[PDB]
RNA sequence: AUAUACCGCCAUCUUAACCCUGAUGAAGGCUACAAAGUACGUUAGGUCAAGGUGUAGCCC
C-alpha cells in the first residue's frame, strides 16, 4: 500500500509487464494480483526486520549455491 | 517642371513521441511527509538644403 492507503501502482504495472511479484499483505491489503502473497503484519518494526533478514539470507544463500555449483561443474 | 518620374530618407494607415485512467465513450492525467506521468502592402503624402538615375519644356 502507498501512503493514501491504496495499492501501490507497481503491483498493477508489474502484472501488466508479466513480472512475478512476492508481497507482504496485511489485513487491509488486496492480494489478488500478487503472485506469491505472504499474509503478515507490515507495520511493526520486528516483523519488517524479520522479513528483510529472511529475504536477504535466502538471496545470498541462493547466489552462493549457484557459484559453488558452477565451480563444481567446472572442476568436473 | 516632374520624387502627381524612380530610387534615398521621413511620416499616414491595414495586416512530436511514448505511457497510464475512464469496463478500451466523448474524454482525462496533480498532491513533495507526493496518489501516473515522462519526453510586407498603402499614399494625387512631405523632403532635390548637406544624396543620387532619368524624363519632358523654351530656344526672333
Ligand atoms: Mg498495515
Ligand atoms: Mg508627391
Amino acid at each position: 500500500l502507498n501512503n493514501i492507503f491504496e495499492p501501490h501502482v507497481a503491483v498493477r504495472d508489474a502484472a501488466k509487464m508479466n513480472i512475478p511479484t512476492v508481497g507482504i499483505v496485511d489485513t487491509n491489503c488486496n492480494p489478488c494480483l500478487i503472485t506469491y502473497p505472504v499474509p503478515g503484519n507490515d507495520d511493526s518494526p520486528l516483523a519488517v526486520h524479520l522479513y528483510c533478514r529472511l529475504f536477504q539470507t535466502a538471496i545470498t544463500r541462493a547466489k552462493e549455491k549457484r557459484q559453488q555449483v558452477e565451480a563444481l561443474y567446472r572442476l568436473q
